[PDB]
């Protein structure tokens, strides 16, 4: 409670099966939630993303990296709140950036804390599986707090977390395999 | 409008998702109808298993073979009506049972009309893919426009339907591994 969902597709729609089955409260964020409303489990409250995460402390982007900074004229609202970069980049992208996509959002974001999370995981195990028991997520990020609350959230969607450590480590993080 | 689902799992649940964003109106039938809404799409409506049955034409049987029998007491209201049976029986299952899950389903309700459908389809299928492109659904039975009528709504969903003939060929189709 609450727990915020940046974007509308097939990811940001698992994710939100999952934290509703696993007791969290959740707002999801969408530039046309009258549509994206109607596929998304009806215990999750999709509206606007201005007003979406106005409420939440824990924020997950589930958008693809060119469409972070379309979320920039929401950087007064999400001040301070901790930003969950999902992204599972293509080995291209990957080796094309210099930086993690995680890094990216940190930059555009520097108000807020972000933790590299879930990137590992498949939609079909964030809405099937994992099943609650046993399989472990990579985490990191700079401040320890922002990782205990996405690692503590982790362990209640039945998922084992696993510290990676500091937030340059998102990069390694990102070119591991998706599972599978 | 409306096509009927039987069940709360996650085929159900997947299946009411694709239809949905199929433009079909969905009604789920659930025993526990308040917690099984909360993850389904929001534009189903989840109701009780009496409720759900009255109104539809096409009725998907999405539960295991184990359970048909406890559907009988809808037989009044379903009577006359179309039943899908999207059941994939294990190898074992298979091989045990003399007759098809959906022969076996015929025989619970002899005034329905069955349809063999969607067994070979994956959940996340349902989800995500086929995409919209093809896909090949396998479809028997023995009644022409019942066939006619799942075959509309698995084009509808973007799948290609595959006509395998009479439902004596379901145990056959019910062989047919299933796609990822």
């Amino acid at each position: 409670p609450k727990v915020g969902i940046l974007g509308s597709g097939d990811f940001a729609r698992s994710l939100a099966t999952r934290l509703v089955g696993s007791g969290f409260k959740v707002v999801v964020g969408s530039r046309n939630p009258k549509r994206t409303a109607r596929l998304f489990p009806s215990a999750a409250q999709v509206t606007f993303q201005e007003e979406a995460v106005s409420s939440p402390e824990v924020i997950f982007v589930a958008v693809f990296r060119e469409h972070y900074s379309s979320l920039c004229s929401l950087s007064d609202q999400l001040a301070g709140k901790i930003l969950v970069d999902v992204s599972n980049p293509t080995e291209q992208e990957h080796l094309q950036h210099r930086e993690s996509n995680a890094e990216y959002l940190a930059s555009l974001f520097p108000t807020c804390t972000v933790v590299k999370a879930f990137n590992v995981i498949s939609a079909w195990t964030l809405q099937a599986g994992p099943r609650d028991g046993n399989r472990q997520v990579p985490i990191c990020g700079d401040q320890p707090e922002a990782k205990r609350a996405v690692s503590e959230m982790a362990l209640a969607m039945g998922f084992m977390p696993v510290d990676m450590g500091s937030l340059a480590s998102a990069w390694e993080v990102e070119a591991m395999p998706l599972r599978l």
